[PDB]
């Protein structure tokens, strides 16, 4: 419960934030990646995709952040729930995440990749 109510303050706030506070901000969120809670998972990942969005667009420093963003987002591409695998590949399909264009996907998902995957 305290998990769920933490992100989901998170999420009704980050766009009040700066760059040089949300990576020490992000940097422990992250951990909860393999939580026992389908539904923490979750509330990570709409933030990992707000964050991405938001910052696939400069900076060193939010550079950095959206990169570790983009890692833990491919380290969620493995899900034990398949509800959670059916929404990031919902979110990885779509236009602005893969190229319509199937050259282009191909292309762009090369740099996509995890050694744990």
């Amino acid at each position: 419960e305290r998990q769920k109510v933490c992100l989901d303050i998170i999420y009704k706030m980050m766009p009040k934030l700066k760059p040089v506070e949300l990576r020490e901000l992000l940097n422990p969120v992250v951990e909860f990646v393999s939580h026992p809670s389908t539904t923490c998972r979750e509330q990570m990942y709409n933030i990992l995709m707000w964050i991405h969005d938001n910052y696939r667009d400069t900076d060193n420093d939010s550079q950095e952040i959206f990169k570790l963003a983009k890692d833990v987002l491919i380290q969620g591409l493995i899900d034990e729930n398949p509800g959670l695998q059916l929404i990031i590949r919902n979110f990885w399909s779509h236009e602005t995440r893969l190229p319509s264009n199937t050259l282009d996907r191909l292309l762009a998902l090369n740099s996509l990749y995890s050694p744990k995957i």
